[PDB]
């Protein structure tokens, strides 16, 4: 793709955004699945994943640079 | 930013893509920098995060969703 931009840059706002909060971007990577989907202020309130639904064992939080 | 949209899609894919292979994406988080700055090939051919330059003394695999 070979996609519309506009459609493109959303693809990777969307990904780059908490999937509880749909504001501060991701930064929480969860152990043992490894997603990164949720911000340091929504990942304490999770017990499980939001994508797949692992019970979260640990936490790294990330930096995106 | 209020930024024209393929400047905006341009600084996306830069901070997902691996910054010493510039190809596929970032999925490992150096510890203890929490740097997201490489993919998995590279990752190995490290000792040190290429965007600060802590030693590298762990890594997690992460998925972005
Ligand atoms: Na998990
Ligand atoms: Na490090
Ligand atoms: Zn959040
Ligand atoms: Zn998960
Ligand atoms: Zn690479
Ligand atoms: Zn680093």
């Amino acid at each position: 793709s070979d996609l519309p931009v506009e459609e493109q840059l959303r693809r990777l706002q969307e990904e780059r955004t908490c999937k509880v909060c749909m504001d501060k971007e991701v930064s929480i990577v969860f152990i043992p699945c490894g997603h990164l989907v949720v911000c340091k202020d929504c990942a304490p309130s999770l017990r499980k994943c939001p994508i797949c639904r692992s019970t979260i064992k640990g936490t790294v939080r990330t930096f995106l640079s």
